[PDB]
C-alpha cells in the first residue's frame, strides 16, 4: 500500500527490526524513526528486509510506545 | 512492513492505482506489475502516492484476478 510515516527503503537498504515493539516478525521502521524513538532496553537489530515501508505510527504494526517523536 | 512483490517506490515515484482491483484507495502496484497484468477494462490511474510498497500478490490489498503474471 501507499499520522503514519511514509518512508520507504529498497532491496539493499537497511532498516530496524525491534522485537519489543513489533506486532509481527515482518514489521520494521526506518532508521530516522528508530533514532527518534526510545528502544534502549529493546531487542532490536539492523536488518536488510529486502525492501519495505516504515510501520512507525501504525498502531496495527507497531506498539505506540515505539513510535518516534514525530508520528503520534 | 518489509508470493508478494517486494518492490518499492519513493516520494517522487509513480505507481498505478486500479479502482477495479484495489481493496481500498490506499492500495497500489508498481509499474512493471501493472504492465504484466491485464487491466484494460479497469478504472486505473497513474499516481504519485508519496511513496509505498507494491500490493501485487497481497490478497488483503489486491484482487487475485489483478495479480501480474509473476506473482501467482
Ligand atoms: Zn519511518
Ligand atoms: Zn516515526
Ligand atoms: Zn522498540
Ligand atoms: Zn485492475
Ligand atoms: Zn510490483
Ligand atoms: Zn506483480
Amino acid at each position: 500500500r501507499s499520522g503514519v510515516c511514509g518512508s520507504v527503503w529498497g532491496q539493499n537498504d537497511i532498516a530496524y527490526r525491534c522485537r519489543t515493539c513489533e506486532n509481527d516478525p515482518t514489521c520494521a521502521i526506518c532508521v530516522p524513526c528508530f533514532q527518534n524513538g526510545d528502544h534502549n532496553s529493546h531487542d532490536y537489530s539492523i536488518i536488510y528486509t529486502g525492501g519495505g515501508c516504515c510501520d512507525c505510527g501504525d498502531e496495527t504494526a507497531w506498539k505506540p510506545d515505539g513510535f518516534c517523536s514525530n508520528h503520534k
